[PDB]
């Protein structure tokens, strides 16, 4: 059956859709198609392509009120590294409080983390009941299930700017320096290639966490 309405979705609404690159892109909802007890959502992307997508692979083109977002909420967020932006899927790890300077902490599906504002967050339209169950990487999937279900029980390691530690990359340990602390995140400089990454202080990418 072709529908025009399904829950709070309406054909012709602006939407975000997931592409095979795992990045999300602006489009229009052009059809809703019931297949058994299941629904599929046809997206015409603004730039290139049309996709028939499951409800967990579309996101609203508007920002969710903070009162609707919990630890474990399934979102698309802007990830910024200061020479590239992505719209990428993740999980809300913290909601705004005085300690995080009123920001949302996002754990992205690829294991990277960022603080973002509400204007950088888009709720996924039909998430799974267990929101982590559509994360591709088994390791990121298991870590999110543990973090979300055990929250607010959160082991983190305490680190100071200048501190010299081992940080993981591609399954080995690398010499690195703690540059900066910003709430539950630490900026690590890899001394080998002078590349910086923001890492969650509870991540076992940090050798002090991996052994704690
Ligand atoms: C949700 C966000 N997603 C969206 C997909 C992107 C996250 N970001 C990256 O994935 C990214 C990470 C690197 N990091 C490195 O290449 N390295 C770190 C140090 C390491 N070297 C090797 C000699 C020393 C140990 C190399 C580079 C570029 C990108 Cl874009």
């Amino acid at each position: 059956e072709n529908l025009y309405f399904q829950g709070d979705l309406i054909v012709s609404m602006r939407i975000l859709g997931k592409k095979r690159t795992k990045t999300w892109h602006k489009g229009t909802l052009i059809a809703i198609q019931t297949v058994g007890p299941g629904k599929k959502y046809k997206v015409k992307f603004d730039n290139k392509g049309k996709s028939l997508l499951s409800g967990n692979h579309i996101a609203y083109d508007y920002h969710p009120p903070a009162d609707k977002l919990y630890v474990g909420s399934r979102v698309v967020a802007k990830y910024k590294d200061g020479n590239q932006v992505w719209l990428y899927a993740g999980i809300v790890a913290e909601t705004p409080n005085v300690k995080n300077k009123l920001r949302f902490l996002i754990f992205f599906d690829d294991g990277y983390a960022s603080y973002v504002t509400q204007s950088e967050l888009y709720p996924i339209c039909r998430p799974l009941k267990k929101t982590w169950e559509d994360i591709e990487d088994i390791s990121c999937r298991d870590f999110i299930e543990e973090y979300v279900t055990a929250y607010p029980n959160r082991p983190m390691v305490l680190l100071k700017s200048g501190q010299l530690i081992k940080t993981e990359w591609e399954g080995t340990w690398w010499k690195s320096r703690v540059e900066e602390v910003d709430g539950s995140l630490v900026r690590i400089l890899f001394l080998d290639d002078k590349r910086c990454e923001w890492i969650y202080r509870g991540s076992t990418r940090l050798e002090p966490m991996f052994s704690m």
